């Protein structure tokens, strides 16, 4: 596993969804998507693949479907953003902050330019748009 | 949601870059009960499989095919010694690990610790099956 340091964090945290979403979209997909992964964060919010997706939750619009999730919580916090993974029909579902959303892309990305060098220009780009987007 | 209770498994899990025993647990836990985390617990040394949605291992027949397994972190173990497929998320594209028995015995050990001094109301249970490891 390349994602040593997103691992690391994300267990420790009990967010085992995020750790799955990473290695399972790394090992399938291409590395271009993979690319956009990172950089739909920033721009759309959403980003999704079989078994695999996430999505800024809109506070403006029902949040009702979200109750039985782990991190409903948060939502009525401060801007938050869902994942899953798995099957449609019983998705492993899990709810965060945005910020703490981009602290596991951050780590997740530096995981990937670390083991796959060729890619450090178009990471790093990523990255500064981290940055400019999120305090 | 539920509060992670695999301290020590955890640390040991990283430690040996396994993060998938570690997955594999939290989610039990997270989303199953705790009878059905004990009986997890208990069928690496009969049946030697457990699965629900999300999370299973299989003890590895070296007698039977495996060339499903070739691509598998951990492959080169089941020419080595008896072996065990533990596999996280959805089985349309899963992620895996292979490691030895032995060693999930290990990790099992310490997760088994970590569930009792969670929930001593466990603690015979868990002692039992602890023994058989
Ligand atoms: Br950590
Ligand atoms: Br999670
Ligand atoms: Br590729
Ligand atoms: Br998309
Ligand atoms: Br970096
Ligand atoms: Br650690
Ligand atoms: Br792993
Ligand atoms: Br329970
Ligand atoms: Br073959
Ligand atoms: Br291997
Ligand atoms: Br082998
Ligand atoms: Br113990």
């Amino acid at each position: 596993n390349i994602f040593l340091n997103l691992n690391k964090k994300s267990i420790n945290n009990n967010h085992f969804v995020i750790s799955i979403f990473f290695e399972t979209i790394y090992q399938f997909e291409t590395k271009d998507t993979l690319l956009e992964c990172f950089k739909n964060i920033t721009t759309t919010g959403h980003f999704g693949v079989i078994g695999a997706q996430y999505e800024k939750i809109d506070a403006t619009r029902w949040i009702g479907d979200y109750e039985e999730v782990n991190g409903f919580e948060y939502i009525d916090k401060a801007p938050s953003i869902y994942f899953s993974v798995g099957d449609d029909f019983n998705p492993e579902e899990l709810i965060i902050p945005i910020n703490l959303a981009y602290h596991y892309f951050n780590i997740a990305i530096s995981d990937f330019l670390i083991a796959h060098p060729e890619y450090q220009k178009k990471c790093k780009e990523i990255q500064k748009t981290y940055s400019q987007t999120n305090c």
